[PDB]
């Protein structure tokens, strides 16, 4: 469903992910049929550890069904990508090793935070840098 073609501006198609969990298994966007679909850049330090992951995790609570999130982290070792998965504790966000950078550059990304929303498989927003929270909320609501 989802291509492995290089992609990252609003307007393009969405790209298949390369990574895997905590247990090493791998993830993808089409395990999920959910239309909204979020991947939030990150590693260790990010300002998105802070609110926008943990916020993100009570917004997919109060819509399963209707979005999957999942961040990616392409800069950290195996272990501090686990160690991170442990002390967030989310139910729902899927916290993931990027394979190598495989992810990372399939969308063009060169620093952390960088969130991409997608609807229907299209790039939506491409969100570069820490935002309140209202920001994304308030663009993940009208998708819905």
């Amino acid at each position: 469903p989802f291509t492995s073609k290089d992609t990252g501006k609003v307007g393009e198609k969405s790209a298949e992910i390369s990574a895997k969990d905590t247990l090493g298994k791998a993830v993808k966007l089409a395990d999920d049929n959910t239309s909204l679909k979020v991947l939030v850049f990150f590693q260790n330090g990010c300002p998105s550890c802070l609110k926008e992951l943990p916020s993100l995790d009570e917004f997919i609570q109060n819509h399963p069904n209707k979005i999957s999130v999942y961040a990616i982290n392409s800069i950290d070792n195996a272990n501090v990508v686990k160690v991170l998965a442990e002390q967030f504790d989310f139910k729902n966000v899927k916290v993931l090793k990027d394979d190598l950078k495989i992810t990372n550059d399939r969308y063009a990304v060169f620093a952390t935070p960088t969130t991409i929303i997608i609807k229907d498989g299209m790039i939506k927003d491409r969100i570069l840098g820490e935002k309140p929270w209202e920001f994304f909320e308030s663009k993940l609501i009208s998708l819905l």
